[PDB]
Parts: C-alpha cells; structure tokens; sequence
C-alpha cells in the first residue's frame, strides 16, 4: 500500500487487529531533520523524494534524559522512549481503517513528559484500536523537548523558544495538507494529548497559526494554566544562561551563546539541563512553552480570561489520584514498596520538596487548608497527593474548563476514576496520573491482555465517547442505554465520572479546594 | 404637665428647643430596683404608686467602670456616665412633642459601651432635638452592664444570664402598655442603638419575646455577629467561676456561688470584673450576651442563617474609620499626641494585642492580607485602624445585612464618612466609632454648639431619613431633590454614603476584606 503525499510516496504495512485490518504508516518525515545549524531553530519545511519512502517502523525519538528511578520496573519504564535518541527525531505516524476511508475523522496525538521527554511510540499510544474500533485516522508526532526544544533567548530567530510546539504545528499543517491522500477529512481534525501533551493542545487553541489546523479540543490532566505549564521570561533568560555557563558557553553576545551551544553533543546538553535552577522539583519543566511573540503574543492567562483563543468544543478531564506518582520522586517517608504512612513533619518536608521557593506562611496555609482531619495513619500521606494532584493538575483544569466555557462554547468534564487491573504500581498511589490513556486508546478491548472484562466494556464506552466527540462534538455514547454527559457551564459545574461501577453525574468537582489554589495560594 | 400610666402618675418638665416646646419625662421606673435577693435576675415588675413620681431628672446610671485612660479629655470623658451609679438604676426617659401628638411614632434608643458600660444620660443620646424636629416621640432605658447585667450559669434563674437584655425588653414591655398615654402608637416603634446597643437591637430581632414588642430596627455600627457581641457558653462559665475566685465565692453548690456574690459590694464585683480573663483586648466584653434558652434558645448564627428572625425593614451602617479609637487603648506606638505612625513589627505586636488567643499562622495571614501596600509612613498605622475596624464592626455588619435581607425584608446600608469639626480626637483617627450619633440626635441643628453649616445641613438629611425609616420603613429625604437610598440585595449589595459633600451610592463595601474576615479568618 503505498500513498502519495506533497513531497513524496510513502509505503505503509498491513496490520491485524480484531479479525480485520489496519494500515500502519510508522516514521514518515514532516520537518528537515533540525541538525547542525538547525538546531535551537523552529523547524523547517522538507524537500521532495523519489522513491518510495518506507514507514513501516516507529522512528527516532527525540534527544531526552530518562526516568532511571526504578531501573527493570515496568511502571516506570513503560515512559521510557522505547526508539533510539537522535536530534534527527521530525516525524509523524498514521493509522488508517482498512478498507481506505473516505473522509475520515482524524484524532492527532500529542504526548506528554514535561516538555522534556516522551515519544510518540509508545506502547500505550498505539493508534491501532481506534483506527480499528472505530474507523477513525489517528496522527501522532515527535516533537522536540528540553533545551533542544524550548530554549529560549526571546526575539532572536536562533533560538527564539517554542520550536516543539512549532514542530507540533508543523505536524498540524502536514495533515492539513496530506491526509486527504490516506482518506481523512482535514476539515474534521481533533487533537488529544495528556499532561504536558494537553498543555499544548491547549496553547494550539491560544496560538493564531493554529486556528486553520484543527477542529475540536480534548485535554486530558493538562492545561496551559497549571503551574508547570509555562516559563516567565525571566526564568527562561536565566536558565539559558545557566546552561552556557555550564557548557562553556557564557559570551558576550547572545547569538554567540547559541553558535557555542550548537556545537555542543546533544548528550552534553542533556546532562546540563537539570541544573539550570537552583532548587527542582518532581514537575520541574526547566525548558518548556515561553510567550515568544510568535507562537503565543501575549501572557496566556490574558488570552483565556479575554476571550482570546479559538472557538470551538473541548473535551478536558483528571484523575482522581493525579498527585500520586510525584511523590516517589523525592517526598520523604515515601516508597512505592510500602504503604508510606508518612507523619507531620515528613508532610511538612514534602511541601518544602514541592514548592521549594514559596514563603514559610504559604506552606503553612496550605498544610492549614489539607489537614483538618474529617487519627486516620494515612492522613497525611492521602493529604500530600491531594495537595500535588489539586495543585497540579486538578485546579488548573477545572478553572481552564469553567474560563472557556464562559465565551459560548460546549465543553465536557470527566472526572476519571478508575484504577487499572493490572497497574504495577503499589494500592495506594490509587487512580493515577497518566493511567486513563490506555483506556483511551483501547488497550483493553484487546482481550490476550489480561484487563478484566469490566475494564474492555470502560475502555470501549470511552472510545465510543472519544471517537463521538470528535466526529460529532457530542462525547455520548447513544446506543447502550449510559449515562448522557452534560455540558460542563460555569454556573452548575456538572462532570460526569468515569468507572467500572456506575457512571454519574456530579457538580462543583473539588469546589473547596479550589478555591484555595485558585483564588488565595497565586497571591502568596 | 401629669400623664397617668399604668403603674402611676408621672409629672414631666417643659423644655425650649428651637422657638418651640418640648415635654420630657426623664427617670420614670420600669422594673424594681434589682437589689439584694434581686442582683442577678430577671428584672421584675414594678407597683403602683400613688401621688405623682416627678421625672424631672435623670436617674442613676447602672453600676459600671469607668474610662480613665485619658482624665481631663472630652474626647474620652463624653462617654463616661454623668449622674451617679446605684444597682438602683432601672430607668427609662420620654420626650415627647408639644403640643402632645395624637399617634406619634416611636424611636426606643439602645446605648452602647461593650454590654460593660454606658448610661442613656449622655448629653449625644438627647431626644429632645428629635421630639422637636421630627414630632417623634423618643425613650431611652438604662439597662444592667457588666456581671450585673450578664453574669451567666445557664438555666440557674439565680444568674441566668442576659439580664441587661430582659431590662431593654421590660423597657419595650412599658412602652407598649404606657406609650399611648403619652401620645404614642405602640404600633409604631423603631429601635435604633450603636455599637453593643446595635448587637442589642440585633438580638431583639432573634428574640420571640420581643417579637411583639417593636416595628423596625436601625443598627449603627454593630450586630449580635460581631466578634465581641455574644459570649460562649464555655466563656461564661469559666469568666463567672473566675469572678467566683477573685471575690473568695469559690464554692461546692453554684446557687451558693450567686448567694456568696449577692453578698459583695457592687465595688468589688466592679474591680474583679477586669481580671476574669488572662488575656483582653481593648474591645472585650468579659460580661455579654449568652444563649440562655430563654432571650436567645440556640446560637444566634443559625437562627440567622436559617431565617429565624422578626421579619421587618431594617436600616444598618458603619462609619468610615470604626477602629481607630481602639488603637490608643493599649496598641505599642499609638497616641492621640502624635501622628502614630508606627512599623512592621509595632503593627505585628498590635495584631498580638487585638488576637491575643490567635495561632501565629492565624495572625501572619491579616498581616498578609493588609500589608499589600498601593514606602507611605502611615501604611502600617492605617492598616492596624482598618484591620480592627473590618473584623470587629464593618463585616459582621454587612454580614448580618446580607444574611437578613435574603429572607425577603427590605434592607438599607449607610456608610458614614464624615468627619465631626469639633473632634476632639487627632486627624488620623478620621472618621471615628460612635461619631455619627449626635449627627442621628440633631445636635448639629443646634446653632449655639458651633458646627459648620454643612454639618447642620448633613444633619437634618440624617434626622429626616431616620425618621422617614421609623415612621414608613423607607428612608428617604423626599423634598431636597436627595440622593434616593436604594435597597441593599445580596446581589448588588448597594449602600449610600453620608458625607457633608456628594451623597453617593455605591456597591459592595470592603468586598475584597470581609471575603478575609467572613470566609478565611473563621476557620483559623
Ligand atoms: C538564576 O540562576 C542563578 C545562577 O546560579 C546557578 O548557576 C548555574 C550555572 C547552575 O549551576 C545553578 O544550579 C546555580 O544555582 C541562581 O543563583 C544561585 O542561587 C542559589 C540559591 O539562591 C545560591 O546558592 C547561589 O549563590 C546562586 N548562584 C550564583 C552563582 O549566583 C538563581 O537562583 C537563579 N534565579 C532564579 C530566578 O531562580
Ligand atoms: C517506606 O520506605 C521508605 C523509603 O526508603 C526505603 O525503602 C524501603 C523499601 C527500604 O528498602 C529502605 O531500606 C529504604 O531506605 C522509608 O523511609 C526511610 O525509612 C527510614 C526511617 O524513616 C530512614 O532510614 C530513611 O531516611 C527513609 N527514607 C526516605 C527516602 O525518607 C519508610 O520508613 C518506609 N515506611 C514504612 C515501612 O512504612
Ligand atoms: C479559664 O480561667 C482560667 C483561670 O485562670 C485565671 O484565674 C482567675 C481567677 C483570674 O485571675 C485570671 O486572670 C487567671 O488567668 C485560665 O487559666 C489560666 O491561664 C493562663 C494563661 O493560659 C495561665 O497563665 C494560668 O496558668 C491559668 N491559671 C490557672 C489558675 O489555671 C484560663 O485561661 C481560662 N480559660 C479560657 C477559656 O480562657
Ligand atoms: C507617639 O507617642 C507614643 C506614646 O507614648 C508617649 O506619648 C508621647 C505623646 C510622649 O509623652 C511619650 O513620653 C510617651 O511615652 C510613642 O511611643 C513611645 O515612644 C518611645 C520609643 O518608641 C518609647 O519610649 C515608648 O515605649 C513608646 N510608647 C508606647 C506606648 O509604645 C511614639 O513614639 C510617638 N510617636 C511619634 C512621635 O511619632
Ligand atoms: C469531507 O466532509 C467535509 C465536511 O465534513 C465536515 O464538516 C466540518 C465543518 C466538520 O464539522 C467535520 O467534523 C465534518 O465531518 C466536506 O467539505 C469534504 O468535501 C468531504 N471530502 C470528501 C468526501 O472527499
Ligand atoms: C394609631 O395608628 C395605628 C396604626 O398605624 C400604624 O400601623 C402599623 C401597622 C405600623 O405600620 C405603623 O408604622 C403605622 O403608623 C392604629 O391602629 C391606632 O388605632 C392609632 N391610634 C390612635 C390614633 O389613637
Ligand atoms: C522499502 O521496502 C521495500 C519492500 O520491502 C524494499 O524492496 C525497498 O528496498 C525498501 N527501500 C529501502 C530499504 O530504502
Ligand atoms: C553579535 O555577533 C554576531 C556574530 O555573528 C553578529 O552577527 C551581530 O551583529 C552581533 N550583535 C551585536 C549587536 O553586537
Ligand atoms: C454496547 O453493548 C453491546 C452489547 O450489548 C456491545 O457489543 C457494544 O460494543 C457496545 N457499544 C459501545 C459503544 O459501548
Ligand atoms: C414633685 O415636684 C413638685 C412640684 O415642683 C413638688 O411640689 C413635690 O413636692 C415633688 N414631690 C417630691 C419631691 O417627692
Ligand atoms: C445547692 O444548695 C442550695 C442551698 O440553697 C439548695 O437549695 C440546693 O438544693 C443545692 N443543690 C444541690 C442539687 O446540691
Ligand atoms: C430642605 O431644604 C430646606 C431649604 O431649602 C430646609 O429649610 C429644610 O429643612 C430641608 N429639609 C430637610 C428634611 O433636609
Ligand atoms: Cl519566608
Ligand atoms: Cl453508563
Ligand atoms: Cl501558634
Ligand atoms: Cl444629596
């Protein structure tokens, strides 16, 4: 099967998948591999070939450090980019029904990871089952992350900052201009992503350049407003500066700094990049999204507030447990090899690990605010995920979701509550961050994998619900007497839940605490 | 002149006010002396006289202590009593207008001075300008204050409690039996009180036995939800056991504690008083309002929130600087001799003289919320005024106002912001606590006493609005081409403010402050 593209033919490969057939296209280019003179640089367009391009494996993944906290432990691993590194890491992967479709609903994908690492070929981001399933085209792309793709000297066009979220839009343009070729209807295009991948397609509704390139929004435990999301101008100046001081790079001249920086080995970059700031967290983002004049003009909370982004339905949604995971990364009494009762004063030393620079009075107000106690062993423990999921990601999505909202448009809140079967991670990290996607790209309607059955009819419902949203704007399931979602408006606040059990509709999700992260913690 | 009452014969005395006559009943008897087995009860009926008991002067005022921070000073002393003080001190005044009216409304005023002090004989508190002017007929009690007003042990009739609150409704009681003979409609009486006599009115409004006993209600700055206005029943207990101990009372049985305490001098129940409690403030009320089953069955916040209330118009407001006055009874680097201008840490060893059971966290968090300066020397001195003022008077007010006008009743709020050009109190007091009072009692239309014209004019706006509230439940000044008072609505929460220059409505008084007092502060 080999499809002709603007600049040039590209063979894909047959799959199996239910009794029936994908076409797979793996590793097909959408940028000049940004190497050399390119690097730092916002991606550039690529030339034509001749000959048939081969897309029939995944592709390089792009530079990155990796999680070696837990070395042979799958629940950690399973992020791990399972591709070699390179700079050399543009392209992009298509999944098409088979037969070819006619106008398909195309779902493109953005991965999270901080800004700082991920790849779109993973395991649990396998486009197969939908495409399958539900007959839609799904696009995923690699894009840069750390300094390689979001270093930042604002104004100057070597390194400007943003170029992952430009090598995003350029994906965005390559399906506008190609997918017709696999079938798909550029003019029904939806994007999804989950953390740092739903801050982006957050920023995608900000950005101008975007507005032509997709139709609708789904943003899964992420937002451009959480705290992680965007780099001040200041801290982005000071950490580019902190990395040419460590390479040897420190100069007089700014487009000096950067012509010393390309000469640098990706991997003396990397090893860089974690000391750039003083103090770290578990969700540092040392190199992300910058307001860059070019990408995004204005500060984006000024863009939200005022209206300013495209119109259009958004899909947005958590987890119950989304503070969990981070907690093992630096939080003491904590393991994930026991039950991490942690006491008082380990609390305490928690909050100084995730909020390192905020005033002693703003941690005591947030300790004030999570432990009145409704004693308990794990009170505390319980106290310190809340605080890291509310914080994090919970807060800034419903707020994300109730600002939108109040402009016209439709959207939908999920509260996502179930905890994988197989979850290798231990019982008490709970429901956690990252852990719907597999539900999302139906891994368990594939039944060798050992999901119980309760968790193929979740999965199924929620591709329905996916696939439903993006075609139509409308995330029902029609057919199998569910529960009908309800718009989300900034008045009543109505979500609806999403388990094994019973799906329903609830109001005012984490009303309490967010109004403490919302309105009183950004003063301190 | 001789009118005939229920319990006797009373002859008044005649005065000039303004080219004109007004009749003055001054000390006529409402209850038994509250004497020897009678200390610390219910106040209780009076018997008949024959011959005519001459209320041709003010009687005694109740037994209190007395303000000798400043000797020698008007500013101070103006409040102090200005007859003698008996246990004997269960009187009431009457001006009426000549010639008698023939159903004149009725204006009951309610002294304040903490539940501890204060006497109806103040030369601020004279109806005879009101009488006159506005053809009301006006009363004043004296009621019991300090231990012997509000010593508690519940539900023991030896000290029950609340007693200077059953003397005010006694006094209610004699106006509606005896009012009409004096040329009065019982059917229409307004109360109108400052401060504690605000909390007062307040209190009459939650009270079913005094229901039937007025019309409307005007609460000038005060309200029973003030945080000095209503004693715990813990409190209570501990402050009368304490009392107990200072006076050798200490006792097995607790109606021998009472029978010990009806043995002291009143003097040495006085001293004592000061001392019950290890720490006060400038604004402590040791001996206050309690929920005794009886004047109040459960804690006045719920029978507010939950609509348990006198449904009528009432008329509320504050002045611009309540807690100025304050902050020269014990506050470091504060005098009326000098412009007070004080530091940080002068301003944080203020919060400890006015929060002195607060949590530290409790305190840094006012301290965050009023030092977000707009450098200026006098930041810290008007924000310890502003910081007193908001908690202690001018949110609670606008709480009450809010929580009570919700049940449907029409409410209006004032703002009081004119300074008085005889104060005797320093500039940077500005607008102080208890200053609008004899603005209310028409002292300014008195051309002898030296205000400005513009006050006079501010005055008789003031005079005519109170007295239009009281006779129609709407004040209004409806011939001078006035500024229209608009009713206040939880939604707009529209007030008008009183000042000598620009009558103005405005909206949502101090919203960003009482959303700290009435929502944070509470839960520290
Ligand atoms: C902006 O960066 C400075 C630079 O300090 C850093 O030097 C880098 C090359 C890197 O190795 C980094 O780890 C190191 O901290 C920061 O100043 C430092 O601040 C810390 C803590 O306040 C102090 O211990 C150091 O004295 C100080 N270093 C120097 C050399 O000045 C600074 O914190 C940062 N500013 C922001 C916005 O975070
Ligand atoms: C849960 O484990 C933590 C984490 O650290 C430990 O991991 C264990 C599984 C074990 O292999 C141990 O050797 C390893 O150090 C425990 O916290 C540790 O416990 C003690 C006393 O508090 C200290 O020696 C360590 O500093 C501390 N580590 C950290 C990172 O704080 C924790 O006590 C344990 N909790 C339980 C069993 O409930
Ligand atoms: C209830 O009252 C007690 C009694 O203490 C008081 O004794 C009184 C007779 C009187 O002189 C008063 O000034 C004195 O404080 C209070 O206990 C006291 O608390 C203070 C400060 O915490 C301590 O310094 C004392 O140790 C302690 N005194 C005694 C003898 O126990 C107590 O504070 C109070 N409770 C409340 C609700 O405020
Ligand atoms: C305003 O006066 C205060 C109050 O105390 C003083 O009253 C003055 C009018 C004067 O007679 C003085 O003798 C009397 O003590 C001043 O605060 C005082 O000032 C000094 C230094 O701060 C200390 O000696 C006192 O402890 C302190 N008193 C109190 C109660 O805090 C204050 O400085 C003054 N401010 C000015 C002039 O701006
Ligand atoms: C494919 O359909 C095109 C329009 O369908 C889409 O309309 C959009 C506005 C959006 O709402 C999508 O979700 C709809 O599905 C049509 O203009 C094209 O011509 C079609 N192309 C084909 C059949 O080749
Ligand atoms: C005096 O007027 C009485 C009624 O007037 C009042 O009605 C009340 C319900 C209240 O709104 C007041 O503010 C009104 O002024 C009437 O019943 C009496 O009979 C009158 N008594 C006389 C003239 O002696
Ligand atoms: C692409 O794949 C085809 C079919 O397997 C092969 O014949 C061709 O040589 C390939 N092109 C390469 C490896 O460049
Ligand atoms: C900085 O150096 C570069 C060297 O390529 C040069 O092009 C540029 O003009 C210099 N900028 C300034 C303004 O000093
Ligand atoms: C609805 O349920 C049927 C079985 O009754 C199942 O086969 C089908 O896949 C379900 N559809 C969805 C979208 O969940
Ligand atoms: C009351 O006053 C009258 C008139 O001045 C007087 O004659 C009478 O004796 C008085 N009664 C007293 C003092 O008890
Ligand atoms: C307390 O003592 C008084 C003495 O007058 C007595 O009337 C009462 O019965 C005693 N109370 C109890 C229950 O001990
Ligand atoms: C209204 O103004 C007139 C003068 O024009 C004055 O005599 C009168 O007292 C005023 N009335 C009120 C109630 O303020
Ligand atoms: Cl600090
Ligand atoms: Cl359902
Ligand atoms: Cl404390
Ligand atoms: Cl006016």
């Amino acid at each position: 099967i080999i499809i002709a593209t603007k600049n040039g033919k590209v063979r894909g490969m047959q799959l199996t998948v239910f009794g029936g057939t994908v076409t797979a296209f793996l590793g097909i280019p959408y940028a000049q591999p940004p190497l050399g003179r390119l690097r730092f640089k916002k991606p550039q367009s690529l030339t034509k070939w001749s000959d048939i391009w081969n897309a029939t494996k995944y592709a390089n993944s792009c530079c990155q450090n990796i999680d070696q906290s837990f070395p042979g432990f799958h629940g950690s691993e399973m992020w791990n980019p399972n591709t070699d590194l390179s700079e050399d890491c543009l392209y992009l992967n298509v999944w098409i029904p088979a037969p070819k479709p006619k106008n398909a609903t195309v779902l493109i994908w953005i991965y999270g990871g901080g800004f700082q690492t991920g790849t779109s070929s993973l395991h649990v981001y396998d486009g197969k089952f939908l495409a399958r399933v539900e007959r839609v085209i799904v696009v995923s792309m690699n894009y840069r992350v750390g300094a390689l793709g979001f270093l930042a000297l604002p104004g100057n066009p070597e390194a400007p900052g943003n170029m992952g979220l430009f090598d995003q839009q350029l994906a965005l343009q390559w399906v506008q201009k190609n997918i017709a070729a696999f079938g798909g209807n550029p003019k029904s295009v939806t994007l999804f992503g989950e953390s740092a991948g739903a801050a982006s397609v957050s920023l995608h509704l900000l950005s101008p350049g975007s507005h032509s390139l997709f139709t609708r929004a789904i943003l899964q435990s992420g937002s451009f407003n959480a705290p992680w999301a965007v780099t001040s101008l200041y801290e982005a100046r000071n950490r580019t500066l902190n990395l040419a001081k460590l390479t040897g790079c420190s100069r007089e001249n700014e487009t000096e700094i950067i012509k010393c920086l390309r000469n640098k080995d990706p991997q003396e970059i990397l090893l860089n990049e974690a000391f750039v700031v003083p103090y770290g967290t578990p969700l540092s983002v040392n190199f992300g999204p910058t307001v860059d004049g070019d990408f995004l003009t204005d500060m984006p909370d000024i863009l939200l507030e005022l209206g300013q982004f495209k119109k259009t339905q958004i899909l947005v949604g958590v987890n119950k447990d989304e503070g969990t995971a981070f907690l093992v990364y630096g939080a003491p009494g904590f393991s994930k090899d026991n039950n991490s009762i942690i006491t008082r004063k380990e609390f305490q030393e928690g909050l100084k690990i995730f909020f390192p620079g905020v005033s002693e009075f703003g941690k005591e107000s947030i300790l004030f605010h999570y432990t009145d106690w409704v004693q308990r062993p794990e009170n505390y423990r319980e106290a310190l995920g809340d605080v890291v999921g509310d914080y994090n990601f919970i807060c800034p999505a419903l707020e994300f979701t109730k600002k939108f909202s109040e402009w016209g448009n439709n959207a939908f809140f999920y509260y996502f509550e179930h905890r994988s079967s197989k979850l290798p991670w231990p019982e008490w990290m709970g429901v956690m961050h990252g852990y719907e996607i597999e539900f999302v790209f139906g891994l368990p309607l594939e039944r060798r994998d050992q999901y119980t059955k309760a968790e193929e009819i979740l999965s199924r419902s929620i591709v329905k619900r996916w696939a439903n949203f993006a075609k139509y704007g409308n995330p029902q399931e029609t057919q199998n007497q569910s529960t009908s979602w309800p718009v989300f408006k900034s008045t009543e606040q109505k979500y609806l839940t999403l388990n094994t059990e019973s799906t329903r509709i609830m109001t005012k999700l984490r009303a309490q605490q967010c109004r403490f992260w919302t309105s009183f913690f950004p003063k301190v």
